[PDB]
């Protein structure tokens, strides 16, 4: 019956639709299309930063490190490099900077500093995820054409990565709450799953959007009563020149959060 008001709000929508919802407090989950492969846009930015934290749990000096970038690393979407071109940025600035802003530049930048697309690849492995593949750099991994693997993830692989990283012990304590953190403040999730959560309620969240109108949110939320709900919500549509639909996961979050 969940299963149905999310066929129903798809069809409505004309698009395709993977949800994966972990209730941490009894164990139990809601899956929607959650095997099956999504272009994961600027969603993998989650797993490129618990990468970096990953490496700076053997780099002491990793975080506080200065980046000089040179005008010539600055994409479209790159408010906060952008901002900080003069000076640098260290990296966990850029950690910051690509979970909160979503920045294109500090996501390509993070990926050099630890060793190419393949060392995130890598590290999705090493956290027991097996679908995660990233294939191409900022901005290239947005085309999200339809049946195109590259640059994908399943609804369940990311929500089970998102759950180790967040709430599990896949990270050490002190990177394993930075993560959190830079999750909790950031700024361009508010018309997605927050927008579908009681305002109460404490939302940690990445987006990702793309062509074909893909529209993406991974969040983990805490209840004011009660232990953290994971919920990760995949869309895409039709026509490479969908306009997005932030409204539909504002509505699925409602749709699930209503079972709890």
């Amino acid at each position: 019956s969940v299963d149905k008001q999310l066929a129903e709000l798809e069809r409505n929508a004309n698009g395709r639709l993977g949800v994966a919802m972990i209730n941490t407090g009894n164990g139990t989950k809601i899956l929607y299309r959650a095997a099956q492969r999504f272009p994961f846009c600027s969603t993998f930015k989650f797993m490129l930063a618990a990468a970096v934290l990953d490496q700076s749990q053997s780099q002491p000096n990793l975080l506080n490190k200065h980046i000089n970038y040179h005008e010539s690393d600055l994409l479209s979407y790159a408010p906060i490099t952008r901002k900080n071109l003069a000076h640098g940025m260290t990296v966990s600035e850029l950690c910051a900077a690509t979970i909160q802003y979503s920045d294109n530049t500090a996501a390509n930048l993070l990926i050099k500093e630890l060793g190419g697309l393949a060392a995130v690849n890598q590290f999705a492995r090493s956290i027991g995820d097996q679908m995660f593949r990233l294939d191409r750099w900022e901005p290239d991994l947005n085309t999200a054409r339809p049946n195109d693997p590259r640059d994908t993830t399943t609804p369940a692989a990311m929500a089970a990565s998102m759950n180790k990283l967040v709430l599990g012990d896949a990270l050490r304590p002190a990177q394993r709450s930075q993560l959190a953190v830079w999750l909790k403040g950031n700024t361009t999730g508010d018309a997605t799953i927050r927008a579908g959560a009681p305002t109460d309620w404490i939302v940690g969240d990445k987006t990702g959007s793309g062509d074909y109108g893909t529209t993406n949110d991974i969040a983990v939320l805490w209840p004011t009563k009660g232990a953290p709900i994971v919920l990760v919500v995949y869309f895409t549509q039709r026509e490479k020149d969908a306009k997005p639909r932030r409204d539909v996961l504002a509505s699925v979050t409602k749709i699930i959060l209503s079972q709890i």
